[PDB]
């Protein structure tokens, strides 16, 4: 996250770090047995990692869980990146607490200048900016109007830009696979975009509010 601000100790509950030796992708508890992250985020078997703030200590507050599963989108391409959204199943069920809790699925897609939360561990560009502690930041939706200008034939029906086209202020590599929350439910997962809070170049999330039916009857 490039500049944002520290998030408040467990105040986003649904994050989770998915971890391979280290830390290397977000991603978002939706219930007690499924995580939501980036597809090309995608490994035979991951540790998702939850109740975190600052990953490189111990606080207590920790659940390790192994991966049981790991699905990525039937239509998912690693040459647009597009349909960037996977589903990691738990091979035991997280125990819902103080530091652990999931996020609901959007009812409805969220319009353009809808004001966003999007979290996460990845890089921060910054000396002041310790990336072990979970980062916070506000971002807007922006029209899909602005998204094409700024990638012109790159955006699909299954992505979004969100942020702000001065730069300064967006996500980046390691937030990946992270959580973009708005009026309470997830409408995105950190995908991809040209460097970080460059200007012009906003940053672009898989659009959830149109995977509700592979979701609910994946996790089935
Ligand atoms: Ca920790």
């Amino acid at each position: 996250i490039v500049g944002g601000y520290e998030c408040k100790a467990y105040s986003q509950p649904h994050q989770v770090s998915l971890n391979s030796g280290y830390h290397f992708c977000g991603g978002s508890l939706v219930n007690e047995n499924w995580v939501v992250s980036a597809a090309h985020c995608y490994k035979s078997r991951v540790e998702v990692r939850l109740g975190e703030h600052n990953i490189k200590v111990t606080e207590g507050s920790e659940q390790f869980i192994s991966s049981s599963r790991v699905i990525r989108h039937p239509n998912y391409s690693s040459y647009n990146i597009d349909n960037d959204i996977m589903l990691i199943k738990l091979s035991k069920s997280a125990t819902l607490n103080t530091y652990v809790q999931p996020v609901a699925l959007p009812s409805s897609c969220a319009p353009a200048g809808t004001m966003c939360t999007v979290s996460g561990w990845g890089n921060t560009m910054s000396s002041t900016a310790d990336k072990n502690k979970l980062q916070c930041l506000n971002i807007p939706i922006l029209s899909y109007s602005d998204c094409n200008n700024s990638y012109p034939g790159m955006i699909t029906n299954a992505m979004f830009c969100a942020g702000y086209l001065e730069g300064g202020k967006d996500s980046c590599q390691g937030d990946s696979g992270g959580p973009v929350v708005c009026n309470g439910e997830l409408q995105g997962v950190v995908s991809w975009g040209y460097g970080c809070a460059e200007p012009g170049n906003p940053g672009v999330y898989a659009k959830v509010c149109i995977f509700n039916d592979w979701l609910t009857s994946t996790m089935a």
